[PDB]
């Protein structure tokens, strides 16, 4: 997928409403009402975060414009969360401005909107368990690798390598990133990953200028910017919920198209359990998660906090409320 | 006995509670698990609303409070949060029938909750035992449980710990009664015979409750109510104590593997097929029938069986492959 000539020129002519400039830069911030913004939006916050002349303009809008191509018309793994978590990114940088180098601010931004590219709304597990061609080729991670594959392709294509203009070494450090951004959004390597920053923080022997220590640190920021739909209002975020259902029992409809019972997340005949199984996701993953990240980064506390009351809001479903 | 830094008792008396969650504290089935920062603020104002904001001096209680923290250990269950779990079912148990019980024993029940498992490893009594442990020959029954009171008065022996001080002698050494009563109880070796004598002195009517033999017999019934008050909590919550639970006890099963013992199922990480029938018959044997004379008790303390019930639901529909 490449972009016409006909759709990145009206990117270049976006400039965001000026009403939103405030609202956009709260964490808890929805961009679902703003549909044909999305493109530009992610424009802006690559301006304020990295300057206008990080990237050369017209590179940058054909590259955020294919991107957009290469997502799939899913029920969540598209292109509205691709911007929800790059927006994410925005926030926790923006809070955290005097941590993370130039490169990182660029690789993160552009990590966390390609970091679902091409999904089939599939879980790796599907597509090992059936014999999915990407399975026979990434045995692990298997969507993961195949998601940093795609954004190396549109990187490579003409008029698109935003990263042109770095050294040769600094380009491949990106891509490093980049790829160990992406492969962090793998959430069953989460749970290492934010296991092995709990025994450091507390052990004092988080270094930061440790670079596999800032990789652990960025992946654990990666897993918090996907799963932000947790940390929005609880409108917003119940709202998402509908969207995250639909595509996994629409997994768990070809499960049964064989004669298999999926695990009860996937199963559209257990829609009565859902709010509990929120109140599990919420409390085993979501909770660690943004607990160890406002831990080692303080003004990450908004997102500890929001996702505390939406908890308490799936509670009240629960509880009869 | 490790003891607390100011820095840390210090931010614990500049603390607020938010004011949500002042609340949802009151309501039995309330989980602390995802507001770990706020552990020690949460005990700080469940003591001063139960026990009032004279009770003790917030410099000596913060110093109580950091220092416990610090002499529990990181064992998958017996730890820190489980220390604060128990001592919030208390203070709903507490609240919920308020004059029944006296100031001091509010004061004692609470400070014996949040260190009834201090300096837990993760191993219990029969382990220690069996592997004539030493602390198993110093103590020969209730073996940690006795550890625990020792522990729990070392910390008062501390320099600025003492938050009995104030109290007159013969209510030093009465708290100091009840914490050791408490403490004990919570062996789980000594409920079905407590629990056993409290279901019959009420089913005749002869249960009193200024009677102090049968004070301390409810006392009791109320700490293994609230030791094992994660069976109260929403289902979700409850799950995810027992994976606490399991992982504890299948790392005690290994330790008898590597010395050539097959350990009891319950701590055999082979066997988590039979997980769910153990919880099962758990559920029957010791949950159920301790909320339910705790409920005829005190009947301000129903939510936790009805909760409990609402897990034992779950637990069979478990079993039936649901
Ligand atoms: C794959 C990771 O999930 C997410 O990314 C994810 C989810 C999932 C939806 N949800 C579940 C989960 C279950 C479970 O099976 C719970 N089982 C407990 N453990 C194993 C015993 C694993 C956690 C479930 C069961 C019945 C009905 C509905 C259910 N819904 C987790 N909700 C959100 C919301 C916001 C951002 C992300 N997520
Ligand atoms: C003793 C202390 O137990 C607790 O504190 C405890 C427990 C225990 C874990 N569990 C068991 C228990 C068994 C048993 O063996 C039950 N005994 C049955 N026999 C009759 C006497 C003969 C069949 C078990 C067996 C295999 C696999 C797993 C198993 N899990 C009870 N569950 C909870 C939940 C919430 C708060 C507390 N607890
Ligand atoms: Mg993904
Ligand atoms: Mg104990
Ligand atoms: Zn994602
Ligand atoms: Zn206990």
């Amino acid at each position: 997928s490449i972009c016409t000539s006909e759709e990145w020129q009206g990117l270049m002519q976006f400039t965001l409403p000026v009403r939103l400039c405030k609202e956009i830069e709260l964490f808890h911030f929805d961009i679902g009402p703003f549909e044909n913004m999305w493109p530009g939006i992610f424009v802006y916050m690559v301006h304020r975060s990295c300057g206008t002349s990080c990237f050369e303009l017209e590179k940058l809008c054909r590259f955020i414009m294919s991107v957009k191509k290469n997502y799939r018309r899913v029920p969540y793994h598209n292109w509205k969360h691709a911007v929800t978590v790059a927006h994410c990114m925005y926030a926790i940088l923006q809070n955290n401005h005097t941590l993370f180098t130039d490169l990182e601010r660029k690789g993160l931004l552009i990590a966390c909107l390609c970091h679902d590219l091409d999904h089939r709304g599939f879980s790796n597990s599907y597509l090992q368990k059936f014999d999915h061609p990407l399975a026979a080729l990434y045995s692990t991670s298997t969507m993961e690798q195949h998601h940093f594959s795609q954004t190396v392709s549109i990187l490579q294509l003409e008029g698109h390598n935003i990263f042109s203009t770095l050294s040769s070494s600094e380009y491949e450090q990106v891509l490093e990133i980049i790829r160990k951004a992406i492969i962090a959004t793998d959430l069953a390597l989460y749970f290492g990953n934010r296991k092995q920053l709990e025994e450091m923080y507390q052990t004092g022997s988080l270094n930061l200028n440790n670079q596999s220590h800032r990789d652990r640190v960025i992946g654990l920021m990666m897993t918090a910017c996907d799963l932000c739909s947790v940390t929005k209002l609880w409108p917003v975020t119940k709202l998402t919920a509908n969207d995250i259902y639909a595509e996994f029992w629409a997994e768990g409809d070809e499960m049964k198209k064989l004669g298999i019972q999926p695990i009860p997340m996937m199963d559209r005949d257990k829609k009565d359990e859902v709010p509990q199984g929120q109140l599990g996701f919420y409390n085993a993953v979501a909770i660690p998660c943004y607990t160890t990240l406002t831990q080692i980064l303080p003004p990450t506390e908004p997102l500890l906090k929001a996702c505390r009351d939406n908890l308490s809001q799936w509670e009240k479903v629960i509880r009869g409320e």
